[PDB]
């Protein structure tokens, strides 16, 4: 089973990077580390890297992704993911 978190925006940072943010616990999860590659589907699905939470988003029930990676999970902003290991 994947599990759910919530969309977020990523920091201007990661923008342009194949790659979204989630915290350890999210990590631990779905049994991934800093690096790995996850499945994410909103109404559509696509793969990025695992990267590790800013410090302001630990314990946040959300993962942060820009633009191309919520286009090509079909999610907006605000949309719960389902997150699976690839
Ligand atoms: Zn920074
Ligand atoms: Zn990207
Ligand atoms: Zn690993
Ligand atoms: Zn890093
Ligand atoms: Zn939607
Ligand atoms: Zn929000
Ligand atoms: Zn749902």
């Amino acid at each position: 089973l994947p599990i759910k978190l919530r969309v977020e925006k990523a920091y201007p940072e990661d923008v342009g990077k194949r790659a979204v943010r989630m915290d350890k616990a999210s990590r631990d999860r779905i049994g991934v580390s800093e690096g790995d590659l996850v499945k994410i589907t909103g109404s559509k699905t696509t793969v990025a890297r695992v990267l590790p939470a800013k410090k302001e988003d630990v314990g946040k029930g959300i993962v942060r992704m820009d633009k191309y990676e919520r286009q090509n999970a079909g999610a907006s902003v605000g949309e719960p993911v389902e997150v699976d290991r690839a």
